[PDB]
């Protein structure tokens, strides 16, 4: 038969309408794409640099999770891809400011390039409660 | 519960990964290039035909778990230049047309056989 | 509702405090974050280059896996990161001795940069028996 896919969207966060999804859920599973350091508001990354830009991903996912009915706790993996992975530990510390605790499944390393010149994305898997 | 489906339509590097793993209803499936079966070789034409001959291999190896297109839920392009980015999208844009896959893409500094893009996908199986 | 959220540990791999999990499992799905070289008794990747390093990452993630009640033939899905491309075949050599059948799915791509200098580096998704 067909598949039960779910398509929970806000206009509060970035899309590439026609390309892609913010999130595809099956079941209890929630696929979020990779998201950027940009602002719906304005339509270009946030200034500032990798961290500004990390914060503001963040942001994004969380715009994403809550339209899903989901939260930051709801994440289980991560994954951080880096223009320049001097920024680890800059990242981490605003990561961390959205996983505190229980934290995800992650792994991070640095690419080439990133859509719209972006110096940070961050692609999630969240289960639903 | 766990099966494993095969075609030979598609490429695979045998013993060393396979084209996808279902489990459950989730189906995991194998980074695929832009290779043609028959000759064994990437397809010439330069990134556009590397892309979609990824997706067509994609889509046997989604037949061959009674899946087409509409069960993907996430795919990643991975690409050797950022500046094909536009032109990658709009063959992808030709695969999936509605209710679209999540996904993540970016800027690698190579894949195997000198590929020009590569895309794994998740798909998930309806009752 | 709450999602429940299990979080394996082995003392045998690496975890990075506060930032993020070895892996997670939530209802039979196992996510387990990007493996390195790194020996847990010395603190440095180990010595012998890239095939000595793929081999402790897939060790490292075989404890993990055992921490979670798994091995490796829970694993349905690699990915293999890689500091050089030109290693594709001497990972792969390494790689297949911890799978006899039934493989898992996997994609593979060579990145610019891993954390603590990796040469190699694996993500991996298992499924609980």
């Amino acid at each position: 038969a067909a598949v039960q896919k779910l398509f929970p969207y806000t206009p509060r966060a970035p899309i590439r309408q026609g390309i892609y999804s913010q999130a595809v859920v099956v079941d209890r599973t929630m696929y979020i794409s990779g998201q950027l350091g940009l602002d719906v508001a304005s339509g270009k990354l946030v200034e500032g640099g990798v961290q500004a830009q990390a914060r503001q991903a963040l942001v994004n996912m969380g715009e994403i999770l809550k339209a899903a009915g989901c939260g930051y706790d709801n994440v289980v993996k991560t994954t951080v891809l880096l223009a320049d992975m001097n920024d680890f530990v800059n990242v981490n510390d605003v990561y961390k400011t959205f996983f505190s605790k229980n934290f995800p499944a992650r792994a991070a390393y640095q690419v080439v390039a990133l859509p719209r010149g972006g110096l940070v994305e961050i692609e999630a898997v969240a289960v639903l409660g």
